[PDB]
């Protein structure tokens, strides 16, 4: 295969996309509450658009892993992401914005699609 599947839900809600190989070794992988840095780019499957592309070219964005702080999806695909690892991950409703959606453009029952680069992660006192 050009790049590895990686079913991450046994409910195919949350499917990992490996376009780039990170380093090997669990101490390259980063534990819950850990801090991370990514760049990510998101994509409405149902209409085919770019959502948000704010952080994917210089501009980090941080988030605290497992810590309730952003969709189940992005907490599933970065805890089992590897430094400098790129992937795209397709999340399905349940595991994204769900019935509520989220602002103009995400309806209730939307599929995202993100590519996200695992930039660096570090542990908080
Ligand atoms: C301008 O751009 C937005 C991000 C946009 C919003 C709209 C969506 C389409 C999107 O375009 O991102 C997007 O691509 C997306 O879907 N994202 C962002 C990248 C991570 C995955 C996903 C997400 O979960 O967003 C998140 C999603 C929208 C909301 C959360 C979903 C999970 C749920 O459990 C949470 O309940 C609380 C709410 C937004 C975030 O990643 C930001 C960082 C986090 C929060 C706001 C909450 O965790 C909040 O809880 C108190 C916090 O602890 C934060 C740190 C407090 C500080 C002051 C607020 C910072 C806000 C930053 C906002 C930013 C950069």
């Amino acid at each position: 295969q050009e790049f590895e599947k990686v079913e991450l839900t046994a409910d195919g809600g949350v499917i990992k996309t490996i376009l780039k190989k990170g380093d090997e070794g669990e101490e390259n992988i980063p534990k819950k509450g850990n801090e991370v840095t990514v760049h990510y780019v998101g994509k409405l499957e149902s209409t085919g658009k770019v959502f948000d592309s704010s952080f994917d070219r210089n501009v980090p964005f941080k988030f605290h892993l497992e810590q309730g702080e952003v969709i189940k999806g992005w907490d599933i695909c970065v805890s089992s992401m590897r430094k400098n690892e790129k992937c795209l991950v397709r999340i399905e409703s349940m595991y994204g914005y769900g019935d509520e959606g989220c602002g103009e453009s995400i309806p209730g029952n939307s599929v995202l699609l993100f590519e996200i680069e695992l930039l660096s992660f570090r542990e908080l006192e």
